[PDB]
């Protein structure tokens, strides 16, 4: 009513009918009491679970010591080693505390350095003005060019403007292109001098103990965090090369340096390589996944299953997805629509087993609802529309369409 | 060493050859146990003392559920309603992490209703380059021109741009000052027509209930705050009319609704309320300055107070305050440099005449460890740079001087 930023882009909308009032580890607990497995642990924010026991530890004993901000140098500076020694080179690290705020702190660091203003853009990078989409060849208010992921949309903005260009900044995916696609819009961008600002906002820890692009033999010159970072605490960061790391030494708010989400962070850094939390999503992950796609399938219902591990999406049509989402969460299974699934560290064991029997019950009570859906094919356009909304881009030219095609098909989507 | 911003504009430097461990109420406590009074409060965030009972009651409690992100919407709108209750009017607000944030978008509002890109501005609003301060009548990198709180730059720009300037935002203050002339900044922009914002960052819920400006008989289009609502958490908003409200609906952060900064935030309101704290400060501060002034006379020494309350100034030329910071903390004061100091709800009673005690020892010791300093007068241009440093603007034009020679000073601060 009175919040104004309160609409969309919330997690749990798909729980809007009922009343969440508890967390602990892979579950959430609704005023009734019931529990639900939670695919969305705030948009992927929570990588260890609700209520971890050691994060809340450290988080609860900052508290009680009372100690104000920015007096903790030893503990911020100890974080900042952390995050620097999972990259390659030689990186300084500055502390944001939203995603958003560290994506442009990283493009005005790059304009800062070499003078120029035009950024070229893949992907979603916050709320800011700067990073509203609009369409290929148009510069948006704040001078940013978007690319949807086409290396030829790159390769035009590169083509017209790599001179003045301050960065490229991509936010990397790997559902429905592979880490050698996302490889391949970076290099490009290398190729012509261009600075690049990988965005692992999403991936940075949850795919592995760092960036994801790492793993696709990719080096940047700047890397930005925030989901996997601080198990639900606000804290980003911006880590990255020297010479773009001065420029943002004033990028400073009253409470940069607040304790209890450096304690958060600090801890959820270690508990993620102690627990090998990533490596064993990547397990557990690919069991739910592949045993999900084998219960769609005796049932004929109209859901394909993309990406495995940490990183996972239902793919269907809109008006399937309806269906899915409501039928799940009747069964105790919270799942983000239009978007990935981001299990945690708490995702595994039995937890995987009592989610599949819950998505087992759901799509029994699915396909005895909605017979109709039963046999129903999934279309190009269905993948196509799945791709967009999780990656805010296409994933690749689809087969069959024309260049001016894929432009016309993004155009249309904003 | 690594940090990249971690460098000035952090609170407590006075401090950075101690180790501060602990903090509760009035006073932190170093590595060897000492107490030290604190006027620092983190830069003023903290307004009813470190750990303070009731907050850190709701946010332990919070913790402790590990509810997530964007599920408590009863207390998020609660928190709402308390905020837009003490503005005249009728308000919707949007929630943000730091003070900066919520200045941007303030600003990113008004560009986007009123189709304009220009913004004129006096005081610091935040680390953005955006506010990054330009001398008078030259455009920074961003569209913002900047006027220094002199009615004389805000003629100018409004003779030059009043109809292509999306809005005016101003962050009042007080010490130097007095209420009508910062009232006379907002009326000359109104006149013309053009979107007002109050950048109520640092003195809302500080000497009020709500925005300064309000006593000032100011209504503002927007409002922006963050240090006085939250005690410490990561918390800040922009308060205003449905109409600037609405273009924010999107603009969310995946931890906007963090539950543990909203349940600080609600209890700090409640707690400021129930222990009368802003008018108890006017008080107790009042009594503070008062007899610090008549300490520094009985002593000769070349220290001015300016301001009362709960913000008041200890103003002296820059060689005289590296003397006095030492001292008072070797007597366990903690005062902010070349700022106002920032008492909290803790500054009453048998605190201020601890305090008193401890400023009483450090002038004595600086008198007699620098007796060359007993004696100086302090002048106009001492005045004028304190007000400079506190308020990053001038005190209306200066006796004697021209406005050229208030544009040369201003150009040479940067
Ligand atoms: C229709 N136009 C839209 C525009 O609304 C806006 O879409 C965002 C969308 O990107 C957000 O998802 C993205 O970020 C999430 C947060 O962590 C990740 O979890 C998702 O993986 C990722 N896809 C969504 N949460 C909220 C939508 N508002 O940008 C794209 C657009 C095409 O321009
Ligand atoms: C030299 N140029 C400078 C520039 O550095 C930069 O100064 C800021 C200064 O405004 C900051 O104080 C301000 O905000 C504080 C934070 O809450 C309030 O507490 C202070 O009351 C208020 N005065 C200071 N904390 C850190 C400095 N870096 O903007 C102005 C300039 C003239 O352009
Ligand atoms: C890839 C990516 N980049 C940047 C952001 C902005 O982060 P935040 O929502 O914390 O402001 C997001 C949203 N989490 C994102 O998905
Ligand atoms: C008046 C005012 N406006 C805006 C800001 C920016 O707030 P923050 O430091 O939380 O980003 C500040 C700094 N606290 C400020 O003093
Ligand atoms: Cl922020």
């Amino acid at each position: 009513m009175i919040i104004a930023n309160a609409d969309g882009c919330t997690p749990y909308e798909v729980a809007r009918g009922v009343t969440i009032v508890r967390g602990e580890g892979a579950y959430v607990y609704d005023a009734e009491g019931r529990g639900l497995i939670d695919l969305s642990n705030s948009f992927g924010s929570v990588m260890l679970g609700h209520q971890d026991p050691v994060v809340t530890e450290a988080v609860l004993k900052t508290v009680r010591s009372g100690v104000p901000a920015a007096a903790s140098l030893d503990l911020q500076n100890h974080l900042a080693e952390q995050i620097a020694g999972d990259l390659p080179g030689d990186q300084r690290v500055a502390f944001f505390k939203t995603g958003t705020a560290a994506t442009r702190a990283a493009a005005s660091a790059a304009r800062q350095v070499t003078g120029k203003r035009l950024i070229a853009s893949c992907g979603y990078h916050g709320y800011d003005l700067m990073w509203e989409f609009t369409p290929p060849g148009q510069p948006n208010s704040e001078d940013v060019l978007h690319c949807y992921h086409l290396p030829e949309l790159i390769d035009q903005v590169l083509d017209k403007h790599a001179h003045e260009l301050a960065a490229v900044i991509i936010a990397p995916d790997y559902i429905h292109v592979s880490p050698e696609y996302i490889a391949d819009l970076f290099e490009r961008c290398e190729r012509v001098g261009v600075v690049t600002i990988a965005d692992e906002v999403k991936h940075g820890y949850r795919l592995r103990q760092g960036a994801s692009v790492t793993e696709a033999s990719v080096v940047a010159d700047m890397y930005t965090y925030a989901k996997g970072i601080s198990n639900g605490w606000p804290l980003s960061c911006v880590a990255g090369d020297e010479r773009f790391l001065k420029p943002l030494a004033e990028f400073v708010s009253t409470l940069t340096f607040e304790a209890p989400s450096f304690a958060a962070a600090s801890a959820t850094l270690d508990r993620l390589a102690e627990l090998d939390v990533q490596a064993q999503l990547a397990i557990d992950g690919a069991r739910f996944v592949s045993e999900a796609a084998k219960m769609i399938s005796t049932r004929d219902l109209p859901i394909e299953m993309a990406g495995t591990g940490a990183a996972f999406q239902f793919v269907c049509a809109e008006e399937v997805e309806e269906v899915l989402l409501p039928h799940a969460l009747a069964e105790g299974l919270i799942l983000e629509p239009s978007d990935q699934q981001y299990p945690s560290a708490c995702f595994r064991g039995e937890v995987v087993d009592d989610a599949l029997e819950r998505l087992d019950r759901a799509l029994t009570t699915m396909a005895a609802a909605r017979p109709d859906l039963v046999g129903r094919e999934v279309t190009q356009l269905d993948r196509v529309n799945a791709a967009f909304c999780q990656m805010d881009g296409l994933p690749g030219r689809p087969d069959g369409w024309s260049l001016d095609q894929c432009v016309e098909y993004v155009t249309a989507q904003l």
